[PDB]
């Protein structure tokens, strides 16, 4: 929304970018002109041939007088327009060069000076500036916006006066030559914008519909995939492919009909817009059998016209990249136009000699950018006498850490002053305030340069003689020279990562060669490691004493030597003194003493989609149909305009055009019939297979185990986008690029055919003049994308410099050093100066190239189609029809190029899909074989079971387990932590195999019984069940599947699970919706629930899952008097945390490492003490 002047934003263009631009300009509107004069003088031609065409038929008397005045009329004229067509060629040559080049040269200077300017405003910027703002943004708006600027700027701006010259050059050409057919042509534009227009309606709409028909399906598979373990445990899965197998079949519908429409659309469409060139050109035969129109002349008002006309909508494209160039320049020209208070980069206040260092603060309050939200320093009175050492002690706020931020005057104070000596530090020219003042933070960084470059960031004159000095002085010579590569060595974010104490030494060395005359140290020996931090801290006491020093820590060890100790309470100085001083107060001081003492050829998809033998066939021979359509009408065009020169008499001539036009219109009604059977039949054919797909897929996923849907890879959300993706990319593939691939096959085929049989080598010429200005114009794109992405390589150097010039910039403006960066910035945008240089004279060249060879293509098809040919036989009419045919054809095949990237999108989208069908599980619940026992009662044996999960198999959670549960009673179950207690339900319910022991329910091992018909004898209840959208009844009805339960049964349940208060309280009572879709209760309800579920099945084995787990008060109460009804008549295992609902159990059992350690009932686990007996005993008295 916001812009910039047009103006302003070409302020950086001067003398030739001015010029440049308006020769570029001008040669640019010489480049668009050129094309309606190409047309204008194929009107001329076409006299030429219809005054001899009509005195050749004129004849049928004498033969030799006719190979005398036309051909030497022929040959004085063709030779003329032959002259001038290449003529028009060269312009074209000159003006496309001078066009791009000059553009492009004024966009390459002019972006390496924004570039410039733009990052040295950022680093002109104050502190408070950035605090307020993020730098992650401010960079990439430094290379994405200046991007966009210099696509606003270039040769799009030729590109657009180029196409306003077409446009203008075009209905000039029109009105001048014939008001009349122009009119026309606009009365028929706003039935093509309306018809175009339906489109943006049909379309908007109806993609919507789809992304809400099939999220009704994906809402089944996102609450089947998230709740699949009690979808397996219950097996539910041949339900919940129905459920799903039922939405698809919905969609299919829905995506037939939308198929019948928009093919219906487009074909009408189609129809309209055609009809309205033939009208308006049927309209211009009628102009010309009343002699007020030449046969030419309607040919360059109905060309110069259309060609203007669509040359509106070529340049609507650099209309919105010069716009958005604009907007882009906004935010930029605003940081440079952007003046600070503090500059750092200015020139100006004093720079005193013999700096004594006399500090003193007075009256400070301020505030941070958080502004009128906190105010941290109400009030401040301070002052360090030359040579001393004060030092700042505080217990939290940091306003100690403020004195070092207002004293390197990063921010200025809202009221009061600091006092350096005796001038106020705004009286001092800042950058020299920097230089004379050393600063030492608490994060030490590095740039990414050598040793010696980061200690030469503390003067650039310096030789290795003091950089020596400086290390040695700050005792880090002695660890950096073991170091290998000496002082050449690196650092940084990337390589050769060092010690805490170490990075801080080579800081407190580059602070040292500064030779600041104040000294601030913030924190540096806070958060470092204690051994050394001495080591750090001998060469801090050796940084002093030469100067003075302002001091901030929390470590109270390097606070007594300071001359003076002051201490901070609500930004308010408290105390001041000596060490012993302060602790005589007994204030704030001594307070705080104490406290701190892969594309293969995949044709089994295709194989899959065999499934519809026809609809193909139909689709595929109705396109080709259409496809040999489609050229018919050129040579239909060909034969009005070629009758029509070949006439002679001109009685003949009125009755066969309209002869002509009404075919014309019969072939585009049998081109509207095809069309849409050709869409219909893909549409349709790409539906099912979509059903087919979306269902074996979601077949197949529902019959792996628990062991895939446990990896990180496969999630509930990226499974339901692996399912929606993979099935609508393939039906791309096979759908309209298909359809559409074969039917330009078909119309270029039947396009050369007629073309070939017709003129002898005139097509053979066309055919080596058509694929080199192809392949020319897709070389230039090969050369574009080349220079594109080295010129992206080269930038990123460049900002990447940026980057840690801005990321650290608190650190280098304390440093000052931002010149340093700036010329580091300035070296490395000039590879791509000189690179944009040679951008410009390639983009010319390539650009002008495929000009001139399409201009010089078409004197080559006339010189040859005339001359040699026509001085021959062979006819004009033959080729205007070749043109059309070969050159339509041609468009077409371009279509394929543009159908690519579908193909591929789609064959990735078919590798992923055809895996997903064809992998097989370990536990696979739809196999048949097992062996299911007739005996009911039901044991569990584990045995020495040692367990680790697929997903981590790092730390074993089951190592030899072993239990044993009669039928009956109740199984407790105690663990330290993890699923020790928990993975015992998984494995009875065989989500897994153990991968040593077994267990055995009825005296079987589960691995050889049925997998199914285990888990049906399986009452399990979880932490939060999870309850699918539908009637309770069914919630509750889940229980048993392969039947349908009985309403008096799933009221057993209900009565059985102390549910039926809320069941009868409802009005629908139980055909009530819940899943937080129709209503919304509580977890002891959907609970309750569960229960009920569990015993509709009437299992043999109930698996309470820690039940109680997320409950409160009185719903414990009355889900634990639910569960402790459902048990005490059927085997059960309770891992329930509750241990007081765990006293009156048959047999306890307390899990450690993997291993059974204790067992026994309450009180005997109770005689014994030891792990259960500190389990009931910890949390009964908490
Ligand atoms: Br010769 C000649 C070629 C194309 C003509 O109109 C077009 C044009 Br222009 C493009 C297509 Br596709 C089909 C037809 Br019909 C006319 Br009118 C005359
Ligand atoms: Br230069 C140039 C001029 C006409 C071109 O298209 C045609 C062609 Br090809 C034939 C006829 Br008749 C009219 C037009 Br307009 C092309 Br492509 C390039």
């Amino acid at each position: 929304k916001p812009a910039v002047s047009v103006l302003t934003m070409f302020r950086y263009a001067g003398w030739l970018d001015r010029l440049y631009m308006l020769v570029g300009t001008l040669a640019a509107i010489i480049h668009g002109v050129a094309l309606p004069l190409m047309m204008l003088i194929f009107g001329d031609m076409t006299d030429s041939f219809a005054s001899v065409g009509q005195v050749s038929k004129q004849s049928t008397q004498m033969s030799e007088a006719d190979k005398r005045a036309m051909f030497a009329k022929l040959e004085e004229e063709m030779t003329t327009y032959a002259y001038y067509y290449t003529g028009i060629g060269a312009g074209v040559l000159i003006v496309a060069y001078i066009q791009v080049s000059f553009w492009c040269l004024a966009a390459g200077r002019q972006i390496h000076k924004i570039r410039q300017k733009f990052f040295h405003a950022i680093m002109n910027q104050e502190i408070g500036w950035f605090d307020v703002h993020d730098v992650g943004e401010l960079n990439t708006r430094l290379t994405d916006d200046v991007s966009k600027i210099n696509e606003g700027i270039g040769d799009k701006i030729g590109m657009f006066f180029q196409a306003m010259a077409t446009f203008f050059g075009g209905f000039i050409i029109g009105f001048t030559r014939g008001w009349k057919l122009t009119l026309v042509i606009l009365a028929i534009s706003p039935v093509l914008g309306l018809s175009a227009g339906i489109w943006a309606k049909i379309l908007s709409s109806f993609t919507d519909k789809e992304l809400h028909a099939y999220a009704k399906a994906g809402a089944v598979a996102e609450e089947v995939l998230a709740a699949i373990r009690t979808v397996i445990a219950f097996g539910g899965q041949k339900k919940e492919l129905e459920r799903y197998n039922n939405n698809l079949e919905e969609a299919k519908r829905l995506g037939i009909k939308k198929a019948i429409t928009a093919n219906i659309s487009m074909g009408a469409a189609f129809l309209l817009i055609y009809a309205s060139y033939a009208l308006a050109f049927w309209y211009g035969t009628s102009l010309v059998i009343s002699k007020e129109y030449s046969i030419g002349q309607v040919l360059t008002v109905f060309f110069s016209v259309l060609i203007g006309a669509f040359s509106v909508g070529q340049a609507s494209p650099n209309i919105e990249a010069f716009a958005n160039a604009r907007g882009a320049a906004y935010e930029v020209f605003k940081i440079i136009d952007n003046k600070p208070s503090i500059d750092s980069f200015s020139k100006s206040g004093h720079k005193p000699d013999n700096i004594q260092g006399n500090l003193e603060f007075k009256n400070i309050h301020f505030s941070y950018p958080s502004r009128k939200e906190v105010q941290i320093l109400k009030g401040l009175n301070l002052k360090v006498k030359s040579g001393q050492t004060v030092a700042l002690v505080g217990n939290s706020g940091c306003g100690k850490s403020t004195t070092v931020q207002l004293m390197q005057r990063l921010y200025d104070p809202l009221d009061g002053m600091v006092s350096i000596d005796g001038q106020d530090i705004r009286t001092i020219n800042v950058r020299y305030l920097r230089e004379i003042i050393g600063v030492v933070s608490q994060e030490p960084v590095l740039f990414a340069t050598t040793i010696a470059e980061n200690i030469r960031y503390g003067r650039e004159d310096v030789t290795m003689d003091e950089i020596e000095k400086a290390v040695k002085e700050a005792n880090a010579y002695d660890f950096i020279m073991k170091l290998p590569h000496q002082f050449d060595t690196l650092v940084g974010e990337r390589g050769a990562q060092l010690s805490g104490g170490q990075k801080q030494r080579i800081a407190i060395a580059r602070a040292l060669v500064r030779n600041p005359k104040i000294l601030l140290l913030d924190e540096a020996t806070s958060a470092l490691d204690t051994e050394s931090e001495a080591v750090v801290q001998a060469a801090l006491d050796k940084a002093r004493e030469g100067r003075t020093t302002i001091v901030i820590a929390h470590r109270l060890s390097t606070v007594r030597n300071a001359d003076v100790i002051a201490g901070f309470d609500g930004g308010v100085i408290v105390e001041q003194g000596n060490h012993d001083e302060l602790m005589r107060e007994k204030g704030i001081y001594f307070k705080l003493v104490m406290t701190q003492t892969p594309p293969a050829s995949f044709w089994r998809i295709l194989k899959l989609n065999s499934t519809e033998w026809p609809y193909f066939v139909v689709g595929i021979f109705c396109a080709i149909i259409n496809g040999g359509l489609q050229p018919a009408f050129s040579v239909i065009a060909s034969k009005v305009v070629g009758v029509f020169t070949n006439g002679g008499p001109p009685e003949t001539q009125r009755q066969n055009s309209n002869l002509f036009s009404l075919l014309f219109l019969i072939l585009g009604i049998i081109s509207f019939i095809t069309f849409f059977l050709q869409g219909f039949t893909f549409g349709k054919a790409g539906e099912i297979l979509t059903k087919r797909l979306r269902y074996m897929v979601f077949k197949s996923m529902l019959r792996q185990d628990v062991s895939w849907f446990d990896d990180p890879k496969n999630t509930t959300g990226a499974l339901t986008t692996r399912l929606a993706n993979d099935a609508a990319q393939v039906k791309g593939a096979t759908g309209s690029r298909l359809a559409v691939i074969f039917q330009n096959i078909a119309n270029l085929g039947t396009g050369i055919i007629i073309s070939l049989i017709y003129g002898w080598q005139l097509t053979l010429l066309l055919l080596a003049i058509v694929p080199i200005i192809a392949i020319a114009g897709v070389v230039e794109m090969k050369m574009l994308s080349g220079q594109a992405l080295k010129d992206k390589k080269e930038l990123e150097g460049s900002g990447k410099i940026a980057t840690e010039a801005i990321e650290n910039f608190r650190t280098v403006v304390s440093l000052t050093r931002e010149q340093k960066f700036e010329t580091m910035y300035a070296q490395s945008l000039q590879i791509p100066y000189r690179n944009a240089m040679k951008k410009a004279h390639v983009f010319g060249i390539t650009f002008s190239f495929t000009q001139a060879m399409m201009y010089f293509s078409y004197a080559a098809a006339f010189r040859f189609g005339a001359y040699l040919v026509t001085q021959q036989l062979m006819t004009f009419e033959n080729v205007l029809l070749v043109f059309s045919a070969i050159v339509f054809g041609a468009m077409a095949v371009g279509q394929v190029s543009s159908f690519a990237p579908d193909y591929a999108k789609a064959t990735v989208s078919a590798s992923h899909i055809i895996r997903i069908i064809e992998k097989t599980p370990e536990i696979d619940s739809y196999s048949t074989q097992g062996l299911k026992p007739n005996m009911l009662e039901g044991n569990v044996q584990f045995s020495g079971v040692v367990f680790n999960y697929p997903t981590r198999p790092s730390i074993p959670v089951l190592q030899g387990l072993s239990l044993e549960v009669k039928k009956g009673q109740t199984l407790a179950l105690v663990g330290s932590s993890g699923c020790g207690k928990s993975t015992v339900v998984q494995l009875l319910e065989r989500f897994y195999d153990p991968m040593a022991g077994s267990v055995f329910l009825d005296g079987k091992e589960i691995k050889q019984l049925n997998v199914q018909w285990l888990r049906a004898q399986l009452g399990i209840v979880s932490q939060e069940p999870i309850l699918f959208d539908c009637s309770i009844a069914e919630n509750i009805a889940y229980g048993d599947n392969s039947r349908v339960v009985s309403y008096e049964e799933i009221v057993r349940a209900a009565k059985e699970a102390n549910i039926h208060q809320f069941i009868d309280s409802l009005p629908d009572k139980y055909n009530t919706r819940v899943g937080d879709k129709g209503t919304q209760l509580s977890g002891g309800q959907k609970q309750r629930i569960a229960i009920a579920r569990a015993l509709v099945r009437q299992p043999h084995i109930l698996l309470l899952d820690e039940a109680t787990s997320a409950l409160d008060t009185e719903s414990e109460k009355v889900v634990q008097e639910a569960l402790d009804k459902a048990r005490e008549g059927r085997t059960c295992i309770v891992i329930a945390h509750r241990l007081s609902t765990i006293q009156n159990a048959d047999l306890i059992v307390v899990i450690q490492n993997g291993k059974v350690k204790e067992h026994g009932t309450h009180q005997q686990l109770l005689a014994q003490k030891g792990i259960y007996f500190s389990m009931v005993s910890v949390q009964a008295g908490a």
